[PDB]
């Protein structure tokens, strides 16, 4: 029994998903954590089967969902949750969605796991450029994009079994200038890649836990399409398709079947790196056109 | 008339005031921002003399320091500054320290300046490992070491003479796991790697400005003795001295005499670089002994 | 049924012979490309079982050896054997070794393979650092160690069916120094990295073909104590298991079963990369102690 | 007096001419080491005065030549050169031009100087793409960039005073592919910057001499038209334009006064370093348009 959890998802059209698929080729059970602002209503698609046909794992198998669960990023403990949120029209019929909460919920429900993925991101003012980015969005992006994957590696580490392996995405933003990725995104990937070496050490040393991010190349999911800047996601994706040096369109599943072998213990020997399933775009300079 | 504007200096212990004095050399006025906690006792340090050695700048001159004012890397504007520091004991007898109050502080008495130095820090809770850092402890880290570089950018460009020149100082821990440097200071500077890059763009396809940052070496300076983890500090300057390509000791002159050169129009050809005065440490993996 | 050329394998104590264990496990066909050298010596052992209990895979299996080459890959083509080492007490027996004619020997009996292992180097003054190696001996080594590659690429891209992968085995002295790693090697490895990106280029545009680059971290192989300076190859395995995140003995199955993941479909998305093996030690900057 | 060596000018259009008119404006004794092919065609045109109006230091100064030899970095000492060079129709007249015979040549005219400019590469197969290059160009392409370096600072390092500098020129293409850079010329910079770093750290501990590498944007250089893919050098020139943050002409100067700071005490504290000038390119992923 292989506990998975995945955290940042809201449909079937981003990584998170492809992540899961890949893994119930090994037979890994799944726990979604969720938004909660988006936790209902994609419930709700879930119990009409609108993912009943994204759910056929490729070696004739259903997608063993152990769980979805509430889950917010931006809040730790319990009391971390304020009075707006504590009214928030949503929030209001759903418990226990704090980092911490979860990791007790999911340990005393189902107990130790051994996968953990850290599929999540949002930046309130990507849409305007690092120069212009207010001090309330970029922290904010850091908030939910970076500190979240360590708080949630600290909570989550005692539930895990030992040697377990933990993942998330980041994008080469971090490394070279990408215009219209702003608002912190860039600074936000950039700090996670780095912390991710320096939990490398920490979670190997101590507990003998790996971690390792992944840098994808676009998708059209709809953080990308939501970001906004014929649209940024579609320029990126354009762009890639034509001179990335594998000429073949990337799949989540691509993302996904490095995960897959990321959260296995065919890596053993691989911490604190940045894996880049982008089909090689990153090693470009100059396009040829 | 050449006016740099130097925004983090406590003492003439650290990078700031080496960076001062190189300058000068140039006959580069120079004008101090302070932290408004250590600003009069500063101030006092200084009328009573105690920088009168530390400020005969080689070529028989003294150091022309055209003014030292309040200075609050983690408040943009005047509206920022809550009811707390409203009420704080030593901000009281003082005002206009919000970064764009300097800014307009320094165009109005002495105008368009073309040197800006971003040299301060600050990780509350650097003494616990990144593990367990706290949100609060973070996000303050990257708001009060990240962040701010991009506020001062988008408020001191305004009163900037075309082509002018920004520096920052950065540390290795962002790119390999240095433990000890914890509380979000290796997150910090790592984003503040990245977003120097990204400000590179901007700055110099509107502007035509240039923005790179420093990769010093360890330092005995009040941060670095005040960091505490026989001290962090002294562990790094006993490694470096031993280990780095480069016998001698490092000196903040040395980073001083560098930032000089960036901050000129001598490396007109340069942006969005980290530039390492580590004497090279940072090339060398495994240490002979 | 996929086939895999491993050229390097001259003794199961390294890289070599642990990339075939684990190849085998997912039961893909091997063929070794010993060389001359030690290819009398290795048949020899091989008859005699003495790689028997080595040939061990764990799930009760037993090795799959196909076919074993003699193969030097200083060759490009027949016409570049020397009349000297033509005439050799150990290759005189042998034939069809070049480059090229083992590219054709093997699709000749068996047809196209999917999946190239390049895992050789070699230095005639390794022991001797940068400054001093001569001009001859550092063409020795990248011809040996570098070229090899890019030409096993050219001569054997014609016996590869479309999405096969291929692999090389590099060393983080290339991006980092580590005294002792002379002859020219810490030049070689950082011209096979590059090369790798280059032609990740070319053979994915072109061929559909993937190719990548394993960092391994120390391993004590005939090669490794070959390099004098408990000599280089002790210091590093102790410097490691005792710094990196991991500290766990590098085993060279872990770099194997990470070099089957790249060499199948599960990597299609990750062309031009360095990946890191090696317990994570290349995220270290200062040391525990 | 600072005494440089410039192993590179071929004439006014690159990189080298730029170097020299820049150690001048700073007062520094040159000493050009120019290659038998063009070196008779070279002291023609400069006792024509044609060079004239290109030794122009704006500040109407007017460069300061020492001396100027012939100089072939393919040959360590005078047994190397064979013996067809020997007697070629361009070099007969010439002598001592091997890399030792120099050393001495200029330490016994001048005695030490404190000043290594290494400023030329050269590829047979600079044309044909990696895949397609010869064992016997790529060797031919390393043995005359990369290798040229190595030797040409041992042999150099005893007529050079301790905290003495040295400097090289590399590209880009070595980090990142771009197409048209063959001919194994991408390998070679990637040694190259690898080799800056290892010789770095012998030079430093040893010699207390420096040495660095400038990784220079494109300029229309003789040697640059070469390379032939508007040629490869006006896309070059052209994209860099267009895209860099800086958008200004790339003087072969700017990177003239770069080399002249890496040159002199004012970068004491910086070793093994590729800097980057270039205005800003390498920090690029997708572009504008
Ligand atoms: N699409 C791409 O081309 C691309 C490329 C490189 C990296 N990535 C990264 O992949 C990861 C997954 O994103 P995706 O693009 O597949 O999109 P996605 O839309 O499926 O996932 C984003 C998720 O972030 C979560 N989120 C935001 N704020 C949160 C908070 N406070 N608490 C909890 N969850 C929160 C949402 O639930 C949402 O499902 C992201 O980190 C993204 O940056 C994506
Ligand atoms: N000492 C080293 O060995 C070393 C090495 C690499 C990088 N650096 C960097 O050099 C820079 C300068 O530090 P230093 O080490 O010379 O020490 P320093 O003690 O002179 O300077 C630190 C400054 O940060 C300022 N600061 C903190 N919070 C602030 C806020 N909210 N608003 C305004 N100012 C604030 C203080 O005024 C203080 O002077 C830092 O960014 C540091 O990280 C230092
Ligand atoms: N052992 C380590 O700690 C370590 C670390 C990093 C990288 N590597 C790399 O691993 C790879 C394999 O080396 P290993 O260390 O396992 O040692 P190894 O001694 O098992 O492998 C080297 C093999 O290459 C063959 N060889 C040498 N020159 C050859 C030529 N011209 N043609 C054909 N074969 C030739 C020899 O038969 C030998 O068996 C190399 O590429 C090496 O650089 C090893
Ligand atoms: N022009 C560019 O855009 C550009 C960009 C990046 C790096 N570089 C580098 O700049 C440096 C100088 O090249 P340049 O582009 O200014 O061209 P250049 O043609 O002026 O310089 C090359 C010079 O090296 C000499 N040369 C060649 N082989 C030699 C040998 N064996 N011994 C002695 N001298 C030899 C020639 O006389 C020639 O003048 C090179 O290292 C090159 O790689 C140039
Ligand atoms: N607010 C926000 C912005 C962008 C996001 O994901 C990405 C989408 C596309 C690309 Cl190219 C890179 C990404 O990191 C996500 Cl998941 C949230
Ligand atoms: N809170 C805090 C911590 C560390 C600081 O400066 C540094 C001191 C020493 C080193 Cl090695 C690297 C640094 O960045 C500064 Cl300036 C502030
Ligand atoms: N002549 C020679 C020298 C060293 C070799 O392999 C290596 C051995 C040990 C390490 Cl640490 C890194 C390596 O690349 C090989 Cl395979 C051949
Ligand atoms: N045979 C040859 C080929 C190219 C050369 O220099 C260069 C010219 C242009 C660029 Cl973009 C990068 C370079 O390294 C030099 Cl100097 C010699």
């Amino acid at each position: 029994e292989d506990i998975c959890f995945i955290a940042g998802i809201g449909d079937t059209n981003g990584y998170g998903w492809g992540i899961a698929k890949e893994l119930s080729k090994r037979n890994v059970k799944i726990i979604f954590g969720i938004w909660p602002p988006v936790y209902n209503i994609f419930m709700k698609n879930y119990k009409n089967g609108k993912f009943d046909n994204d759910m056929i794992i490729d070696k004739d198998k259903k997608m063993n969902i152990l769980d979805m669960l509430p889950f917010d990023a931006s809040f730790d403990t319990a009391n971390d949750i304020d009075e707006e949120t504590k009214n928030n029209k949503r929030y209001n019929m759903l418990q226990n969605y704090t980092i911490e909460d979860v990791a007790n919920l999911i340990h005393q429900k189902y107990g130790k796991i051994n996968m953990l993925v850290h599929s999540l991101a949002n930046a309130k003012e990507v849409q305007k450029d690092l120069l212009n980015t207010s001090r309330k969005g970029y922290l904010d992006a850091l908030s939910k994009s970076s500190y979240s994957l360590i708080s949630l590696c600290k909570y989550f580490v005692n539930i895990m079994k030992p040697q377990s392996s933990i993942i998330s995405l980041t994008y080469h933003a971090s490394q070279k200038v990408v215009p219209g990725y702003g608002g912190g995104m860039s600074s936000a990937k950039a700090a996670l890649e780095s912390d991710t070496r320096v939990l490398a050490y920490h979670l190997g040393r101590n507990y003998n836990i790996r971690i390792n991010t992944i840098s994808a190349g676009p998708l059209k999911s709809r953080a990308a399409t939501a970001i906004n800047k014929y649209t940024f996601i579609d320029y990126a994706i354009e762009y890639s398709e034509k001179y990335a040096p594998l000429r073949q369109k990337l799949l989540s599943t691509d993302i996904g079947s490095v995960a897959s072998f990321l959260l296995s213990r065919e890596s053993r020997a691989i911490t604190g790196q940045t894996i880049y399933v982008d089909n090689g775009l990153n090693i470009m300079f100059l396009p040829d056109d």
